[PDB]
RNA sequence: UCCAUGCGCAUGACG
RNA sequence: CGUCAUGCGCAUGGA
């Protein structure tokens, strides 16, 4: 292509450099061509042609690996698509020794170079090729991976100069917007440009200037556009406030906020190291409630009382079959006289949601297609729930993956399915998740959400079709952030032009000062890193439960299986704890009806581990840490010798 | 295909 | 530095 060509021409010969193209573009066709003609200089050179492309996700991996790179070079080159749920046959180092040409994943790469420079497994090395391919440059700034790369890359780099020489791969770098960093002024802007450049290393950013006519023709570009706008609440106001008196409980802030959940937490921590009751266990309780309020701020208070609902109701469950004090009896007697009653008020009418269900329905009257974002997944089942009682354009959800805060999540099959219903779903409810293949689209609203620039703009490229409707529902400082982004992708270009307009002598003086730097900082890191954990006690300890301060375990009873979990065997412990299951790992749960862990089914074994997210240290200095990598006292792997008959 | 778990990473808001 | 919310990758064991 045109515009394709420029851009291209200059990696034809050395120059490893940085590309920022906007959607659509076809940046995928334009790398083939980089690629073909590099191979095709190396069958002339009879040199080793090698091309190992990374990304950031697998499922970009695999849609190169079908649509971009096979129908291009499925007859000349070899090829395959890599990722880390794909189980390959063979390792690295032999897709390394064959297959000319990669797709992959980043970190299978530097977990390959690790056992290289740790041992383990056969290792390989950068030089092992002549060119390196990326896509989504905008990762590489604060020690993400597939940074540690580029790390190692101009450590090396500064050997070979300092010995100015053993040789190193071209490096291309694709990108969206490059993206701006912590700016309100155009030298950070600038400066953050240049980190960007010398963590590739690059020469220049080299964008498109002659033919920008030709490639407007392409892309119909959509239109910025701003569309915007009791009682039952202040009932559990106050009993908030009685609870509060009734342990003495500050907030020295409002309701329906992060500070009171942060000053809550920390009520937590200090009545841990306390290992003393009404104190946090108000604050579990209060930072129940606020989740309450603050989605009853933008959620129907019927999907808040179903919330405590379930709550209480496994506490109720925890707390019998933990049977099967006047604390705990206050707060849930307090809960339960208000509790029907409280149903009984979640029904009445009196928002954002009828603004919201106005513009939905108007635009559906309209056109068809349908995309939602917000924060958080729950908001998203409770609407969808809540929009099928709704009397009506079918509907369906969609978040990520991580198994965590409260959530079973889905599935990348189930979100593959999902996706190509909506290639048939009309309206989609999504997290930050959908930038994916979603185009032809109208309607992207933005229900109680902020984003930053990127992703500002890989919003922008999944609405298409002649037809943009971006929508904002949160007023009723929010349309600042959408003119924000405005200054900020003007900025970029401000700060674009002022680079490519540059020495390249001070360029490269520049340039090689943030690489030095950047080693620096890694370095100390990795000294302070080291210096990190140095303890590995065996047994120095004693950990108690954390509503009640019982003995729970000592510090050699435990015992370590898979490097991963720990367990305490030797029976004298199976006195304490409960069991219960519902709904096939089943939970255990405390003498008082604190929540400790799953009995993890291994070798034929039941043995019960415990997350210490939900226990208390004592060596009283008083210790807490979620994570079990944060302690660095070690505790032994299981001999199995022990259970044997 | 599903389950559970550990680890690292970035983003945004908040202090 | 911590808190929250969100998203991503890797490595495990099992069905
Ligand atoms: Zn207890």
């Amino acid at each position: 292509r045109p515009y394709q060509m420029e851009v291209a021409q200059p990696a034809l010969d050395g120059k490893n450099i940085i590309i920022c193209l906007p959607t659509g573009s076809g940046k995928t066709r334009v790398a083939v061509y980089i690629t073909k003609d590099h191979l095709d200089k190396k069958k002339q050179a009879s040199e080793s042609g090698k091309v190992i492309v990374l990304v950031n996700k697998v499922m970009l991996a695999e849609q190169l690996f079908r649509k971009e790179f096979n129908p291009y070079l499925k007859k000349w080159y070899r090829i395959i698509g890599l990722s880390g749920d794909t189980q390959l046959k063979i390792s690295f180092p032999e897709v390394v020794k064959s297959y000319d040409v990669i797709i992959s994943t980043a970190q299978i790469l530097e977990n390959s170079l690790l056992n290289l420079e740790s041992g383990d497994d056969d290792g390989v090395q950068l030089s092992d090729f002549s060119l390196i391919i990326i896509d989504e440059c905008h990762h590489t700034n604060k020690e993400a991976v597939y940074n540690n790369i580029m790390r190692r890359y101009l450590k090396q780099k500064l050997r070979n100069n300092d010995l100015k020489a053993i040789p190193l791969p071209q490096i291309l770098g694709l990108t969206a917007s490059p993206g701006v960093g912590a700016a309100k002024k155009q030298s950070e802007a600038e400066k953050h440009i240049l980190n960007i450049c010398a963590n590739l290393d690059a020469f220049t950013i080299k964008t498109v200037k002659e033919n920008l006519g030709q490639l407007k023709h392409q892309i119909k570009e959509p239109c910025k556009k701003f569309v915007i706008a009791n009682p039952f609440k202040e009932k559990l106001l106050e009993i908030m406030a009685s609870i509060q008196t009734y342990c003495q409980k500050s907030p020295m802030s409002d309701f329906g906020t992060q500070h009171y959940e942060q000053w809550a937490i920390q009520m937590e921590k200090k009545a841990a190291k306390d290992g003393n009751r009404k104190d946090r266990v108000c604050a579990e309780h209060l930072r129940k409630y606020n989740e309450a309020l603050q989605i009853n701020d933008t959620i129907r208070m019927i999907d808040a009382y179903s919330h405590l609902e379930t709550f209480y109701t496994d506490e109720k469950e925890k707390k019998f079959a933990v049977l099967n004090d006047e604390t705990d009896e206050f707060l849930m007697n307090l809960f339960f006289d208000n509790k029907k009653m409280l149903k009984k008020l979640a029904e009445n009418p009196k928002e954002k949601l009828i603004k919201l269900r106005n513009t939905i329905l108007e635009q559906f009257t309209r056109s068809s297609r349908g995309i939602i974002f917000t924060k958080t997944r729950q908001s998203t089942y409770a609407l969808s729930q809540w929009i099928m009682e709704n009397a009506k354009v079918k509907a369906h959800h969609l978040i990520g993956a991580g198994h965590s805060s409260e959530v079973k999540p889905m599935t990348q099959t189930e979100q593959k399915e999902v996706i190509s219903k909506f290639r048939t779903i009309n309206l989609l409810i999504a997290t930050t998740v959908a930038g994916l293949d979603i185009k032809e689209c109208n309607i992207v609203i933005r229900y109680g959400l902020v984003t930053n620039e990127i992703a500002m703009v890989q919003a922008r490229g999944r609405a298409r079709a002649d037809e943009s409707t971006y929508v904002l529902v949160t007023s009723s400082g929010v349309t600042e952030r959408e003119i924000v982004n405005d200054f900020r992708e003007k900025m970029m270009y401000k700060a674009i032009n002022r680079v490519q307009n540059m020495k390249p002598e001070e360029y490269a003086h520049k340039i090689l000062e943030l690489q030095v730097q950047s080693i620096l900082e890694k370095k100390m890191k990795v000294k302070r890193s080291i210096a990190k954990q140095y303890n590995d006690n065996p047994s120095l300890i004693t950990l108690l439960c954390k509503n009640c301060s019982m003995l729970v375990c000592s510090g050699e009873n435990i015992h370590v299986i898979e490097k991963m979990h720990h367990v305490n065997m030797t029976p004298e412990f199976k006195g304490l704890y409960i069991v219960r299951e519902n709904k096939t790992n089943g939970e255990i749960i405390c003498k008082c009806g604190q929540a400790w862990g799953t009995m993890m089914v291994h070798k034929g074994l039941d043995l019960p581990c415990l997350k210490i997210r939900n226990f208390v240290v004592n060596f009283s200095p008083k210790k807490q840490y979620k994570k079990w990598v944060e302690l660095p006292i070690r505790f032994p792997d299981l001999d199995y010798s022990e259970y044997c008959l």
